[PDB]
């Protein structure tokens, strides 16, 4: 009875007629009251006759709502058509979003619910949704768009059209972006817009499998990516209107299951979430043209503007803030932005920044043009965000960032944890893998059989203490010295990413050690670390008589705390989609070297053709130049006549503007589309270059352009693979720009 | 002992040389540790040797936190020097923001806290503040830069200065806002920057006033402005470094209480607040190529990062929403956006609007060009966030929006709440006003001792009950019809501003009625209202027993409460600072006309000004075009050589960039700024138009100038007031645009 508006003949004698349209959230409600007493301008449409709405958004206590207004008896079991007849409604139509997050959560829950309790409903037809158009195309003519209730279908379409300039491709991922004009066109045919669920009988171990717990098998269920619909199921849907639980559910609730677990774990190509690769995205866009200061909620903004961010600004705004902080042990240890400003210390792991407000921020511009280089990000795929173009889909850097800056997951949700590794040791190996005259070179031996003989250990930079491995775990130790004339004992370094002020917190709680040491003073600096602890008198003697001096530990690091160990989560995201988890740090890098050799390859192929079309479109002009007096265009000042002439003395058409600047295009489109075009690469000059002086230049840049073809065709046919001889100059500019930052507290100037 | 930080010799014997900074919030903490312990870099500086630190987090546990560290008795009076030397440090140094939060907040509730108990350590000095510089501008030379402490100290600075286009020029409002470089430098001299408070015998009734209550003299004390520091003042304050108490109170924490009251109340002449006005000024600066649809979530991110908007995202979302409802009974009447989408209806109060990342937004374009003009844009006051220029001042629209559109506050803090006009009403008295054949014009002989003729009446649009007015306040019914068949009484409209769902759970609530009926449904539509009420039998007869027919209310319609009060609080912030309370609204419209006039006589003069210098230097260069023969300039190819030869043949130098595009700047500044410019107005020629096909366009373009500039002069000799014929028509063409939007409901098709 919680927003119920209860239909006219709901429980008389025609209650085998009526609708429940059962609306998640409150918007949708305002949409359905809109449709459904929409009056005399359609007689053949519903009304609240025969349809009543309730709310959703709750085994809870709107769970138990819908239950009372359909009079469901939870000891029935409801088989036959007599027995199913004493319902106070017919059905009940789900009215939820098409987006990632109504039809994976309130659809997902209500067939899982239906299933437990009244399998024998879905059967015979009880639960069905209905569904509104996802795109329409508006043409600049009629005014009855084209609409498409899948992304695959208007694929399929928009991919045998003409250029796409008179049409306008509207997407509706919302029921409250459809205006007045268009939910009363849906209402029209109401009847032509409701499908109905039904089993198939592997629906069973589905709904077993993604409600009611069972995590393992969730776990080997999300390993996988998300199939979408081919093009016979679609339409074998849309010819009776009868969708399975089966489909829906591994379509439609496993991306959900999937897209909340892609903005917690990074992908393990780039180390980055969903957000920070939007983050890094807009910062190269932004700080491009002037690299000026901005501040952090402008730059905010900024990423709300234009990268399509719709997740809150204090979400934003931290992890812009976090990002940017270079304290010792902290979870950047290459940040991406300087930070003019106060970021926060190590003292209370950066939460102790300014308000951004005040603080400012910009790009680092010697790492982030070298690491991430620019020629590459034409060649990566992107993802779509309502048509328009968004963020990458991953990044491919030239050294391994995943295992190079360390970071966990501040949440109990997912587990992942990852310490840094030795850059010393990181470049050894990929310059092993890279370099043929390296004469370790036969890491290629052993990359496949696993027999590893170079090695990765632990950071140990912005770091005074010890690391030991004791069997199979490093441990970090912390420093201290003892005064043996006023039993103070200074604290000098704690272990790795351990912040000061619970430490001592952690040290005030413990009653059996508390009992020895009277006072406790942080007299620390910025970076380092001083900590008095005045013991009480008579005190040295019988601590070492509490806390034994193991081999592993001595008696004062188990007495102040002073160890730690380096438990690390693997747990990574899969670049088609899914969940990885790793067990050693050698195999994420193994993962890591067969993406960025293909991205080299791709590279220069594509360089390639674009050099070899360039050479045609030059040496066709400088053709014209030879002969443009036998060409009286002065009497052929209709553009089709000289067209048709230009045609006869073997000039080849060419498409001048995509052969200028590719923007995005692949190796295929560049062939296929660059040799369609118009003759306006000639007829469009300016008459003012066409004399000898200006000859010389495109002589000179098809002498330049033919040099570089030659260059281009030579790194192709190298050993061990393509562009081998391009990667270790990019690594060498990497370690450059790594070590001019280091030795500038990462502010470059 | 809440994050505090003991100095090294306190409470010993050299106690009476420590401090105590007490640093509010935890950044603030950060920058003190770094300065403090900044090691041998500095010798003669302060340390953790003689500085303690304390956070203020916020009659509370803290400000008994501060007590415990400095062994203050509430029982003392500490009026001698051996009675006040057993404290355990020496004095406190506030270290607060220079913002409007820090230093009203802090300071003043640190200050009110010692006043009210022990008010002889604010004499004799005990209380002292640390001062960090405001501006800082750096050239590009030198490295140390100029620094200033108050703002009026630059702006006596940057006026006397020539181009500075060699200076940056930096603001540091927050203590987390200084570099490294800074930080460090400010710890070098950190005895010059601590400044201490005394009491004036004033202080005792300004603490008295804005402390502990007494909200009539508040109410009294907040009706004038923020004045400022007089220069002599500043220079009294430098020369000893003593401020007074009540100079800190009346600058710097009057202006904490009216920028805590300016973002609730509105402001008379346009009747918007602070970010009311960002959103608007960000609208036509969005929309003004290219007038598309953006989605909310994407036009807020372009407000934040073009208007300086800094209060979070839900804020602004929600007011970008709730500037484009149109339902019945809306706040706003007129709205500044166009809704594509869907934004809520009437029935729970527009709280029912789509999630922004759904809806779309465009502007009025009609509406918005005709009610705020945009050639007025250019003479408003704006204000300025750090150095940058953002939202006006204040809006001066045509017709008086403050009594337009009815909206309240929806909150307990300050009493706000405004009832529509009737547009017939106010466009009567306007045009009354202005036209001088109009016969109504005796409305100057009462608008000076209110003898009131014409009247003002609430709105009645969108509404279809009724209005009456008893005795002194107006009172809106609803309506309803009674079935004398099957007793069930039809809702069909509240009153005005009531939302239907809130309504339905106010007849839920009292149980006095609910025991006479035992159905309600609300089957009504998305603008109109039709509720059944289903009632018990044998009822009808006895409520009219119950609930008597008083003239002013019958029996159904307090059965039913049928009847709104309108109760109206005008509390409204003037352009210059303050609060004002009006009483009628007749008094709103009477202040709001006296302002418009004088913008039309600021924009004619600005238009004759620019007139006048446009022909003078049109006619300058058709003199040029003349006498181009006697000017052998192939050999005077050297610059300053043809400027000198051009400064004797009678030719003005003219700043041609200014005449041009006249940019935000005055009439005097056009009078000082235009005539001291370059000779490239000549020199600057293409050669192109030189000739005498080019000639006639110029002696035509003079023509029309002189042609308007005749029409601006008769313009300015009007009566009743400069510009009247001017502001009839924008009353027309506003009424036009408004008219054309009512019957499309507000979609301008």
């Amino acid at each position: 009875v919680d927003k119920y508006t209860r239909a006219r003949n709901a429980g008389g004698k025609r209650a085998q007629d009526c609708m429940l349209l059962a609306a998640e959230g409150d918007s949708a409600l305002s949409l359905l009251r809109t449709g459904l007493t929409l009056g005399k301008s359609n007689p053949s449409g519903p009304s609240f006759d025969f349809c009543g709405m309730i709310s959703l958004g709750g085994n809870n206590k709107v769970l138990q709502g819908i239950v009372q207004v359909l009079g469901l008896d939870f000891n029935c079991h409801y088989k036959t058509q007599e027995e199913r007849a004493k319902l106070r409604y017919g059905c009940i139509v789900a009215c939820v979003d098409q987006d990632l997050d109504g039809c994976g959560k309130i659809l997902g829950l209500l067939l899982a619910y239906f299933h437990l309790f009244w399998p024998q409903l879905i059967i015979h037809g009880f639960v069905k949704r209905l569904l509104t158009p996802l795109i329409r195309v508006y043409e600049k003519g009629k005014t009855m768009p084209v609409e498409f209730y899948y992304e695959q279908e208007f694929d399929a379409w928009a991919k045998k059209q003409t250029s796409l300039a008179n049409h306008t491709v509207k997407y509706y991922k919302g029921l409250a972006a459809h205006d007045t004009h268009e939910v009363k066109s849906m209402f029209k045919h109401f009847d032509n817009m409701v499908y109905t669920f039904t089993l198939d009988d592997s629906a069973k171990e589905l709904f077993h499998i993604y409600f009611g717990g069972e995590s393992e098998l969730r776990k080997r269920e999300l390993c996988t990516g998300v199939v979408p619909l081919t093009e016979t199921q679609t339409q074998s849907i849309h010819s009776v209107r009868r969708i399975p639980c089966s489909l829906h559910l591994q379509v439609d609730t496993k991306a959900y299951k999937l897209d909340a677990i892609e903005r917690q774990i990074p992908n393990f190509l780039d180390g980055m979430t969903r957000a920070r690769r939007k983050i890094l995205a807009g910062g190269v866009k932004c700080f491009a043209s002037n690299n000026r200061e901005r501040k952090v909620f402008q730059f905010g903004g900024y990423v709300a503007d234009h990268m399509f961010y719709h997740h809150g600004d204090m979400s934003l705004n931290t992890s812009i803030i976090k990002a940017a902080q270079y304290y010792p042990g902290s979870s950047h240890l290459y940040p991406v932005f300087i930070g003019i400003g106060s970021f926060g210390s190590r003292h209370l792991g950066g939460k102790d920044a300014g308000s951004p407000r005040y603080i400012s921020v910009q790009l680092a511009s010697e790492f982030i043009k070298t690491m991430f280089p620019a020629e590459d990000s034409w060649l990566l795929p992107y993802v779509f965000e309502d048509g328009q173009r968004a963020e990458p889909e991953y990044y491919v850097p030239v050294l391994p960032l995943a295992i190079m800056e360390y970071g966990a997951n501040p949440s109990e949700g997912w587990k992942y944890t990852t310490w840094a590794r030795q850059l010393e040791d990181i470049l050894a190996l990929v310059r092993a893998y890279v370099d043929k005259d390296n004469p370790k070179h036969e890491l290629l031996h052993y990359a496949i059989k696993h027999k590893t003989i170079l090695p990765l250990r632990p950071s140990n930079y912005n770091f005074k203490g010890h690391l030991k491995r004791f069997g199979q775990y490093y441990y970090s130790y912390g420093t201290y010295v003892i005064s043996e004339q006023r039993n103070i004992i200074t604290i000098t370094e704690l272990p790795l990413r351990v912040p000061t002020v619970a430490y001592i917190e952690s040290i005030k709680k413990s009653s059996n050690r508390m009992t020895f040491i009277e006072e406790i003073i942080d007299y620390s600096s910025s970076e380092t670390i001083e900590i008095l602890v005045k013991l009480k008198p008579n005190s040295l003697n019988r601590i070492v008589e509490e806390f034994k001096e193991t081999e592993e530990q001595d008696s004062i690091e188990n007495f102040l705390r002073l160890r730690n160990c380096l438990h690390s989560h693997l747990n990574f995201v899969k670049p088609k989609g899914g969940i990885i988890e790793f067990n050693t740090y050698y195999e994420i890098l193994y993962a890591w070297l067969p993406y960025r050799r293909e991205l080299y390859q791709k590279r220069l192929m594509r360089e390639h053709a674009v050099l070899k079309l360039r050479i045609i479109m030059e040496t066709a002009i400088v053709r014209y130049i030879n002969e443009s007096a036998e060409l009286n265009l002065s009497h052929y000042e209709d553009e089709k006549e000289a067209s048709r002439i230009l045609s006869e003395h073997g000039f080849p058409p060419l498409n001048h503007t995509l052969i200028i600047s590719p923007e995005f295009a692949s190796i295929e489109e560049l062939n296929q589309k660059a040799l369609q075009g118009c003759y306006t690469y000639i007829l469009s000059l300016q008459a003012r270059e066409l004399l000898i002086a200006a000859k010389t230049r495109r002589v000179e840049k098809i002498k330049k352009m033919q040099a570089r073809l030659d260059k281009v065709e030579q790194l192709l046919q190298e050993s061990p693979f393509p562009g081998a001889s391009v990667w270790l100059e990019e690594i060498d500019a990497v370690e450059k720009a790594i070590i001019k930052g280091r030795n500038t507290q990462w502010k470059f100037h």
